[PDB]
């Protein structure tokens, strides 16, 4: 099967899909669309939004997938990364929901003409961001393993590390000297996943 | 088992949990905390945030759950409401992610001193809301059954109808004469679920 991930030049919503595939060891073609070329590409995409995933068979079948975390979860479910039990399933999802809350705090800073961007960053770094980082810390503390849930990689590991990269985009020292469970989590994750470690070292710094 | 759902006086984040339980036919105690009483209740809640679910055994065990859609999904997974296949699982999640996008549009209108509330409602009803309602329409159209995914209730049915109630909170006629797949979906859902129909008729109108 040929797997094509279609997104813009960045981490953004596609990141959970790429990391899932990378961690799973699944090869894919990583297609980035420029903002200039997007007007002509948009009509060729079912739903006209990105990220979109196009999966092609060696027998001519073509499957289109949209909705990033639905794709990530389906892929994660395929490669045993959503929990081995109901309880682990719950905990994966708990950490994902918490990580997404924080992502939505990060979203508030986008499409902002600066100045009010800065005024928002302050609002959130002084408000909900620390609250959420702490809740995430507690979610990690309650694990029986080195990682988010047990000792094996799950989608929760991947979604977490992408969201932290967004926090550090707003304030690079925000986690320095604090939240030891999150630093340690990243450390354990990269140790557990040489593929994800190499992938992370080959990005390709992007503004989002 | 005794199941206690703890939230504020409203639909909000707890709604997906209540509906899941109701649809599943699972009895629970529905605890609403007043804003006046919240300061004293907050420290007794693991993580200090709501919704929280407290499950008690007939053998003294006490299980605390937080993170609404993680709880809803776990419960939905228990009662066969997350898909019977990987493909159905994907489609449940696709519709949930789309419904949550729209919920986040709705969130933008909250905590707003009016006036700017109205200015936002206009922004979103003229921008992303119609885009999302249409995408949801396409997700429903691609189902092989009367409901979101097949003919049986899944968490996607429940999350959708709660999000539409929030859209109609902003503008009650926004879907009048439009989006036939969404009206029909609600119609099929209530037909398929007498329990959810009765539950919906016994709310208890709330501001959120
Ligand atoms: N629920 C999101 C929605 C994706 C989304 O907001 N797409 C944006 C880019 S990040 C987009 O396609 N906007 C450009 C357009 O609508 O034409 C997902 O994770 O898939
Ligand atoms: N990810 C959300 C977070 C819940 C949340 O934002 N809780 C709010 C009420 S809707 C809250 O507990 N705020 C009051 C407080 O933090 O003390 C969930 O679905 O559980």
């Amino acid at each position: 099967d040929h797997i094509k991930v279609i997104y813009f030049n960045g981490r953004g919503r596609a990141e959970s899909i790429r990391m899932t595939l990378v961690a799973a060891g699944v090869n894919y073609e990583d297609e980035r669309i420029s903002f200039q070329d997007w007007p002509k590409i948009k009509p060729t995409i079912p739903g006209g939004r990105l990220p979109a995933v196009k999966i092609t068979d060696n027998h001519g079948h073509v499957k289109w997938m949209v909705e990033s975390l639905a794709i990530a979860r389906y892929m994660a479910k395929k490669h045993h990364m959503m929990g081995g039990t109901e309880e682990e399933y719950y905990n994966v999802e708990k950490l994902i929901g918490q990580a997404e809350d924080l992502e939505h705090e990060y979203y508030k800073t986008l499409m902002k003409p600066e100045e009010e961007k800065q005024k928002i960053i302050k609002e959130i770094l002084n408000g909900k961001v620390p609250v959420l980082l702490d809740i995430i810390c507690e979610s990690l503390k309650a694990s029986t393993g080195k990682l988010a849930v047990g000792d094996k990689v799950t989608l929760a590991d991947l979604v977490l590390i992408a969201v932290i990269d967004h926090v550090t985009d707003l304030d690079k020292e925000f986690l320095t000297g604090k939240y030891p469970e999150i630093h340690k989590h990243r450390e354990n994750l990269l140790a557990s996943s040489p593929r994800l470690a190499k992938y992370l070292s080959d990005r390709a710094a992007t503004p989002f």
